[PDB]
């Protein structure tokens, strides 16, 4: 069907995934985005996958992470959270 993993898709469509960031008025670099995905993400314990996730609940969940006030939050990862959220949200045919 494929049991390919969120993260490969992404990784997959790249350059699609960089059009849903640029309409959400940011920009996200390939390596931080799996960084990101794969190691820190992960850390929070609030249920991300390491290979990622399409599920809106768990981007929630990382997003409510994220955007918490100094020093609990992560500016430098708000564009990379909005992609996954945006990408799940309005999603393209690719998932």
């Amino acid at each position: 069907q494929t049991v390919t993993t969120p993260l490969s898709l992404t990784l997959g469509h790249w350059k699609d995934v960089e059009r849903i960031a640029h309409n959400q008025s940011v920009d996200v670099k390939k390596r931080r985005w799996v960084t990101f995905c794969s190691a820190e993400w992960p850390t929070f314990n609030v249920g991300w996958p390491r290979d990622g996730t399409f599920n809106r609940d768990l981007i929630t969940q990382v997003k409510i992470k994220v955007f918490s006030p100094g020093p609990h939050g992560h500016p430098d990862q708000v564009p990379y959270i909005v992609t996954w959220e945006a990408l799940a949200f309005d999603p393209p045919p690719w998932v």
